[PDB]
Formats: C-alpha cells, sequence, structure tokens
C-alpha cells in the first residue's frame, strides 16, 4: 500500500499544498482516495466539410448524421481473486506461453533514438502538454533527459515519483512524456519486435492489417472443428485480475541486467500498483490509488491483452475438451495432464484462434467449448449481452463471425480469382469519415484527411458501390498531388501519393500469399462489387433516388469543393468507372 504509492502522493500534495482537502463525500469505494485540489477546464467530434459535401444522400439517414453529435459506473466495480484450482491453470499456461512466445526472441530495452523517431512522426504515444508545449519540443531539450534520468535511476532502487496516471466503454489514461519513455524502454519490445505477429504467436494478427484478417478467419474456418466462437468480453480493462497483472509481468524471467529491474520496476510500481489524478464538477482533481485493472500504454495494453486473452482461451479450450475436472483446485496428476497438453497440442490449439486484444475468434475442437464456462467466469472474463450461465451462441460460417468491427465477404473476380474482402455497416464508414478530432484546421489539412479515407475505401471497401463512387468523387475534389494526413495513424498503405490502381495491385495480388495467380489487373473495372442485394443488406443506398441524383450529377459537387479550395491542379477519377466512361 502507501510506502510505494506514498512518495508519489506527498509530491502533488505539496505542489497544490495552498488548496489540499480530504473530501468527506467522495464518491468512490473500489478506488482507494487520497484528497482533492483547485482546478478549471475540460475537445468534440468537429464536422470535416470536404467528406460531408461529397456525401449529400446521407445528410438525411440519422445513423449517419447522429455520430457528429454528443461506464464511469464500470471503471468502479471490484472483480473477485479467482479459486485455487484457477490461479494455478492460468500461472501454469502464462509460463508455457511466455517460453512459446520466446522461443524466436531476445528481449531488450527500446532506446531514446527509437523514442524520438517515433515523436517525429504521429503515432499516439499518450502526452500532456506543464514546463514545454508539444512532444516533438521536450525530446529535443537536454533538461527532460535529467529529469527521464532521475527517475530512472529511481525506478533501479524500487521506487517512484513523477508516473502518475490521468483518467479522461472507453476510458484514456494519459501519463506525462517521461514515464511513457521508460514504459517504452522496459516493454516496448513487444510491439517494436512482433512478440503477437502470427508467425511468432500462432493465434496473435499484431501487424496482420484488414486485407489478411478476412484470409486469416478463412483459414481457421479450415480445421476440422466446431462453430467458430466469438464472445465479447463486457469491459475486458475492468476485468484484468492482480493474478493477470502478475502472469504478465513472468515475462521478466525471460530478461537480464538493467533490463530485467526497468522492467520490473515498471510492473512492480506502475502497473501492480496505480495513482491517478480525475476531474469532478462539484471543478476538483481527486488522486487515487488501486492495485488492479489495466491503466497502461495504450500500444503495450494491446500486447497484454493479447497475452490474457491468448492464455484465457487456451484454458477455457481445456476445459472444453475435459483437461481439468474442477477450478476448486487441481490434483498434482491433473497439473501433469495440464502441462502435456500444453505441450502435446497447445500451438495446435493456438494456430485455431484469431486474438487482436480483448478480440478472439475461437474455432475449438468441438462445440464443449459452448458451455465451458467455469473457468473463464472465474477468471473475471465474463461475456457481453448474455447470461453468465447461459451457453454461447456460435457461428457456422466464417463469413459471418465478427472480427475488429468488421465482416468478411468471399468475392469472385470475372477471372475466377478469390478475394476475401472486409467490409462492415455503410453508416459507420461515411459517419467516421465526416468527422475529424481537434481545432485549427485548415481547408487544406481538411481536404487532406478525406483523401486519407477516401483511398482507404478504395483499398479496403473498393467491393461497396457508393465507397469506390465518394472515393473517387472526393481524390477528384481534391488537389492530384496534396498528401494523405491523420492526427492518429495496423498496415496503412493507403497512405501514399502513389497510383491508388498500383497500390491495390501490391497488396490484393502481389503481396497477397493467398493469391497464386500474380497477373496485375490493368483497370478498375476488372476489380468487382459484392452482389447488389448484398450491397444494400450492408447498408448501400443503391437504388433509392436520392442516390442516383448524387451518382447522375456528381461533377456538379466535385466543381461545388473544387471552387472552394481553390485554382490548384485537380484530376478526374470518375472515367475508371463504368458509367462514366462515355
Ligand atoms: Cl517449466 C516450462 C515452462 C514452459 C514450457 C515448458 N515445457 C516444458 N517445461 C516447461
Ligand atoms: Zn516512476
Ligand atoms: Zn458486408
Amino acid at each position: 500500500n502507501l510506502d510505494i504509492i506514498g512518495k508519489r502522493i506527498e509530491k502533488i500534495k505539496q505542489e497544490h499544498e495552498t488548496s489540499w482537502h480530504y473530501d468527506q463525500d467522495h464518491p468512490y469505494k473500489t478506488w482507494a482516495y487520497h484528497g482533492s485540489y483547485e482546478t478549471k477546464q475540460t475537445a468534440s467530434s468537429m464536422v470535416n466539410g470536404v467528406v460531408r459535401l461529397l456525401t449529400k444522400p446521407w445528410d438525411i439517414i440519422p445513423m449517419v448524421t447522429q455520430m457528429a453529435m454528443t461506464f464511469k459506473e464500470k471503471v468502479d466495480t471490484r472483480t473477485q481473486e479467482p479459486k485455487e484450482g484457477t490461479k494455478k491453470l492460468m500461472k501454469i499456461t502464462a509460463e508455457w506461453l511466455w517460453k512459446e512466445l520466446g522461443k524466436k526472441k531476445t528481449p531488450r530495452m527500446c532506446t531514446r533514438e527509437e523514442f524520438t523517431r517515433k515523436v517525429r512522426s504521429n503515432a499516439a504515444l499518450g502526452a500532456i502538454f506543464n514546463k514545454w508545449k508539444s512532444a516533438r519540443e521536450a525530446v529535443e531539450d537536454s533538461g527532460f533527459w535529467e529529469l527521464v534520468d532521475k527517475e530512472r535511476n529511481l525506478h533501479l532502487e524500487g521506487k517512484c515519483e513523477t508516473c502518475v496516471y490521468n483518467m479522461m466503454s472507453r476510458a484514456i489514461w494519459y501519463m506525462w512524456l517521461g514515464a511513457r519513455f521508460l514504459e517504452f524502454e522496459a516493454l516496448g519490445f513487444l510491439n517494436e519486435d512482433h512478440w503477437f505477429s502470427r508467425e511468432n504467436s500462432l493465434s496473435g494478427v499484431e501487424g496482420e492489417g484488414l486485407h489478411k484478417l478476412g484470409y486469416i478467419l478463412r483459414d481457421v474456418s479450415k480445421k476440422e472443428g466446431g462453430a467458430m466462437y466469438a464472445d465479447d468480453t463486457a469491459g475486458w480493462d475492468t476485468r484484468i485480475t492482480l493474478e493477470d497483472l502478475k502472469n504478465e509481468e513472468m515475462v521478466t524471467n525471460h530478461m537480464e541486467g538493467e533490463h530485467k529491474k526497468l522492467a520490473e520496476a515498471i510492473f512492480k510500481l506502475t502497473y501492480q500498483n496505480k495513482v491517478v489524478r480525475v476531474q469532478r464538477p462539484t471543478t476538483v482533481m481527486d488522486i487515487i490509488s488501486r492495485r488492479d485493472q489495466r491503466g497502461s500504454g495504450q500500444v503495450v495494453t494491446y500486447g497484454l491483452n493479447t497475452f490474457t486473452n491468448m492464455e484465457a482461451q487456451l484454458i477455457r479450450q481445456m476445459e472444453g475438451e475435459g483437461v481439468f475436472k474442477s477450478i476448486q483446485h487441481l490434483t498434482v496428476t491433473e497439473e501433469i495432464a495440464v502441462k502435456n497438453w500444453l505441450v502435446r497440442v497447445g500451438r495446435e490449439r493456438l494456430s485455431r484462434m484469431a486474438i487482436s486484444g480483448d478480440d478472439c475468434v475461437v474455432k475449438p475442437l468441438d462445440d464443449r467449448f459452448a458451455s465451458a464456462l467455469t473457468a473463464l467466469n472465474d477468471m473475471g472474463k465474463v461475456r457481453k449481452d448474455i447470461q453468465q450461465w447461459e451457453p454461447s451462441r456460435g457461428w457456422n460460417d466464417w463469413t459471418q463471425v465478427p472480427f475488429c468491427s468488421h465482416h468478411f465477404h468471399e468475392l469472385i473476380m470475372k477471372d475466377g480469382r478469390v478475394l476475401v474482402v472486409p467490409c462492415r455497416n455503410q453508416d459507420e464508414l461515411i459517419g467516421r469519415a465526416r468527422i475529424s478530432q481537434g481545432a485549427g484546421w485548415s481547408l487544406r489539412e481538411t481536404a487532406c484527411l478525406g483523401k486519407s479515407y477516401a483511398q482507404m475505401w478504395s483499398l479496403m471497401y473498393f467491393h461497396r458501390r457508393d465507397l469506390r463512387l465518394a472515393a473517387n468523387a472526393i481524390c477528384s475534389a481534391v488537389p492530384s498531388h496534396w498528401v494523405p494526413t491523420s492526427r492518429t495513424t495496423a498496415t496503412h498503405e493507403w497512405m501514399t501519393t502513389e497510383d491508388m490502381l498500383t497500390v491495390w495491385n501490391r497488396v490484393w495480388i502481389q503481396e497477397n500469399p493467398w493469391m497464386e495467380d500474380k497477373t496485375p489487373v490493368e483497370s478498375w473495372e476488372e476489380i468487382p462489387y459484392l452482389g447488389k442485394r448484398e450491397d444494400q443488406w450492408c447498408g448501400s443506398l443503391i437504388g433509392l433516388t436520392s442516390r442516383a441524383t448524387w451518382a447522375k450529377n456528381i461533377q456538379t459537387a466535385i466543381n461545388q469543393v473544387r471552387s472552394l479550395i481553390g485554382n490548384e491542379e485537380y484530376t478526374d477519377y470518375m472515367p475508371s468507372m463504368k458509367r462514366f466512361r462515355r
């Protein structure tokens, strides 16, 4: 308790001395309270006019229009320590898993050089804006690294000072840029050297990208077994138990020297002990500790979520296969079987799973999995939108399975070659493209974000009619040579000024390991759509008056935007479409 966290606590206490008080009406139970000090201040979702002007029919679809307008009583719930039988299975699996992830990997500290190169190309590392201003500035200053160094040597002694979380079904936990570095130095390797690639982790999909996920599920489907299950966990970050945080820490048994200690520090002092600063209108800043839950770097979170989820799902598989009988206690002769299962078939069982953070698809050996819930529910990994003890509804077709907000279509090119293409409700896709995050955007920046979306649609969602059209319109309405932008950057191959037909060929034909014939496609008309009825089901306006008026007169919308932007150099991309071709 207060020995490990109190130092950090005292330091803030003293900086806001003229304000301190123990508020006798503090709304926490599960969060350990400490006090309050005076503040007064807060970003909301602005509309992108380049994208909106070029998608007029949607100005009247509420599912689209509402997306641009607008539980903290779930971060304040407490998870129950698992049984002795559960806690044993988790610890055995974590060991075997970590060793497997490390069989062909070397843990290693990430560097200041690598950290600087991250910041000098916009990758949301979650910092605060105060002694400097932006991320860029502070990295180029030497004083910073003297503060970073103090804390680094502090960590080598097992004490912490400036590493405090800032809260703001999502809960974002911004840290000050220094503690970010040190979190990155120790654990960045997990991300940077791809510990959860599919090659390496067998269940994982890090670095895979939306044009592979579909092919991966279809490969999974090919295994002999039961239904594909895809259970969403209810508030996964909040259901991370202290035993989870401890099994994750077992990565350090793979380390040495300076590293092993620094890794051990981050886990000990920031992950398995926490300190956080939250707003409250009655306006103040409450300083609260808790020992468990997730509250890390958005990246490390991903890797450790994937790891613990991989673990849960091997175990739930075990309960289905009847490897263990009860979670109340493991017999010694049950350990020998649990251990031998992992060694005999564990790798094969990882290959029946596609896991991306809190998100999974399991094709288990049979449908006993569906009702194997004791370990799952006892680990705290309790299922969303279904009763605790009601068995899992599982999917019979891989083209129906939800995965990373998407579903995946099989789609036969006019030449017999097979595309597996990502997809989701068109109102969702068009709604996101109509939205920008932040203040002080120029028409040029707004235009270049519009372009980023258009090029994604062209690469990923070319098979949806409204999107190939809106995409050609946007790319026509925005100067040909202006570069796509994005303030919060998976593989993102649409971020480029290259010919989008050339990028398509490289991605879907040339580099696509599931495509044997490498015959490049010569024009967009060779590139097919979903069925017209399939397009409507996935939220197309094809067949409506308004949609046809829009298509008819598209060149008039394109010019409207061109007129606002100015006398630049523009290309007409609509003659790539059969119907705008004479
Ligand atoms: Cl002790 C231990 C950890 C991970 C994997 C293993 N295989 C055999 N023994 C093992
Ligand atoms: Zn620290
Ligand atoms: Zn679809």
